């Protein structure tokens, strides 16, 4: 039932244009023959630029899972601590204040987990509570925020942090010129984000200025395991992405949104600010359509998609910060809407201050 | 909050340690390490383990892609078996579950096991999911702690923890190094589940098992190298450092004194010790650092011999053993696990 005190985004310094990425990409080994479909997919992606953890031309040398995942660990901890620290300072808080840290990634395999490494780097208390969320994927931005409330609900004086870090480009060893993988090369970029939330009694104490987290609802769809996820192997984390995904949103999302807003005696028109995960144009349109939304409602997520691509779990937290910068009217409601491997959906009710 | 059911599940393929060792030395390329292996396997004080696969199939499990696929299918089966068995113990149903947390470190699944388990068992579509990956051997205890944290903010709810560890399935990664060989002497397969309910739900549901009073985590400084995964083309390769036991002997007493002082308790106030069986040298160091009678640790020594090291799942099998022996009402119990971090987790229980 708590309150956000800090949101912060972090990106790798290497920034490229989509056209720059596409032009060099079609010149990679194995790939020139597929230039036509690559150019089409990358144009259709509605992404104009992406940040990457490695120099663009380093990727043809990134063939080994072991190398990729080791670079993942090094670079993910970096970005994660940069994201967290930015969030702490936005929240006028500091590492020793954190009672619990959550960590969301679907894009590398880290044991000891990321939270353990970030905790060691930023000097959080040895008794900090660790929640390593792996395999929630694109939904983990909303889901991590929900889990933070679930913690702070039972701890009103407490501070809890979520750090999302997604380095999609490092899954390159698993990438080959098949359609689904290539779709991936069109949308996904790298980035990280951190949310610092505080308990209700701690909220007055630290002048927590962000939105109130009022409630959440998970929604898991039957017989939809195959829709999204990885097919993990020796060449690494290989994307699975069915075309059927968009259809599932169109038939069931309106239902899940209306069933949830009802329980608060609100309807979707009472929502003053939408914060939706930017999966891709067809997806964003789908949630626009099925929810009968004006095109202004999802503008920030279209723009985030455009500027930095799809960041998996971190995207919705970037778009969340963008809307916090926008300063919606006080007392008005907001709704986080994320979806990913499951197939599932996550709704988080917000109240703007 | 308060535990309502604890249930372990194992593969039906069970083999004596000697069955295993004999077969193992004849595997591809480990004929010239017969001596070191036989020494390692005999000194593990494991007498048998459950394998999720036929013992003869392992020589063919050379591909990480193969092994992980088999992981996913076998792990949802075992996990479902444990939840069902803990649900039955609680006399509760799949529809009662408000939050499922899953712990594994032996396979990589997206979507996660909780996704797949919820599907197979028909949990509510609005069930809260908390897949935990990379806690390793601490997750059996740290999982119970996460449940108590959830149920403290939701005292009317039901939260479960399913721990599934299929360690044998990491065979693609093992080679004749001391580290990997030690792991092939120690680790077994199996699963376990815990059902727990909020305080306001405890009466209405007649929750049998122990209250969950508190927990403390302890993340040691500059200790990444102690335990973890070397991830690569061949899958998940064991990273296990000699300095582990000396870490315990140096810092374990501090961790537990610090925790118990916050409740003004002494080591003698603890009626039941529920510790992870990380092998003989680890169990010795727990006893030694905490000056415990050979009595106090016997239930985990027993688990180690019968079933082997099940990663996060072992401590829950032992929690079921301690419960079924019924400690005296109102007496205190301490779960004590350790995993990659390096970290340590303590959970304080009160019994019935
Ligand atoms: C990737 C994307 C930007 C490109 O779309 P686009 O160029 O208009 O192309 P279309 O979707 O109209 O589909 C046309 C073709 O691409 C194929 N295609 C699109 N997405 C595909 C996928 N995920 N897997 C396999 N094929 C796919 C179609 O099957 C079709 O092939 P065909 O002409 O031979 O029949 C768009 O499909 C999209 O937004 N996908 C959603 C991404 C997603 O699922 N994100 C999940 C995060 S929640
Ligand atoms: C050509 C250089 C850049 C390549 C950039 C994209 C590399 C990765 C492609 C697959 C991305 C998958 C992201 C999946 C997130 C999820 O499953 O939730
Ligand atoms: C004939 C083979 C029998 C089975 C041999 C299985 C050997 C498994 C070795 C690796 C176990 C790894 C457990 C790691 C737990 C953790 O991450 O803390």
């Amino acid at each position: 039932m708590s309150v956000i005190a800090g949101v912060f985004g972090a990106l790798p310094p290497h920034r490229y244009s989509q056209s720059e990425i596409t032009d060099s990409f079609v010149e990679f080994p194995g790939l020139k023959e597929h230039e036509e479909i690559i150019r089409r997919l990358h144009a259709a992606a509605k992404v104009n630029g992406r940040h990457l953890v490695l120099p663009l031309q380093q990727y043809p040398s990134l063939t080994d899972f072991g190398d990729a995942n080791e670079i993942f660990i090094e670079k993910a901890v970096d970005l994660g601590v940069e994201a967290l620290l930015g969030a702490l300072d936005d929240a006028n808080l500091r590492p020793s204040d954190i009672d619990m840290i959550a960590t969301a990634t679907v894009t590398g395999v880290a044991v000891p987990s990321l939270d353990a490494r970030i905790a060691g780097r930023l000097g959080l208390r040895p008794d900090v509570r660790r929640m390593p969320l792996f395999g929630l994927g694109c939904v983990a931005g909303a889901a991590g925020v929900a889990r933070l409330r679930d913690y702070l609900r039972g701890a009103p004086d407490d501070v809890a942090v979520l750090v999302s870090v997604e380095l999609c480009s490092l899954t390159y060893p698993a990438v080959k010129p098949t359609v689904s993988s290539l779709v991936g090369t069109a949308l996904f970029g790298d980035g990280a984000a951190a949310v610092v939330a505080v308990g209700d009694r701690r909220a007055e104490q630290v002048r927590a200025g962000g939105p109130d987290i009022l409630d959440s609802r998970s929604s898991l769809y039957p017989d939809s395991l195959h829709i999204m996820g990885w097919d993990v192997g020796s060449h690494g984390l290989r994307l699975r992405l069915s075309p059927d995904l968009t259809n599932l949103i169109e038939r069931y999302l309106a239902n899940d949104v209306t069933t949830f807003l009802d329980a608060h005696r609100l309807t979707k028109d009472d929502i003053g600010a939408w914060v939706s995960h930017p999966g891709g144009p067809k997806v964003i349109d789908a949630v626009a359509t099925s929810l009968a939304l004006p095109p202004e409602a999802l503008e920030l997520t279209w723009r985030s998609l455009g500027e930095i691509g799809n960041l998996s779990s971190a995207s919705i937290l970037h778009i969340l910060r963008d809307t916090i910068e926008k300063r919606p009217p006080s007392g008005s409601a907001g709704l986080m809407l994320a979806m990913g491997p499951g197939f599932c959906t996550e709704l988080v009710l917000l109240r703007w201050r």
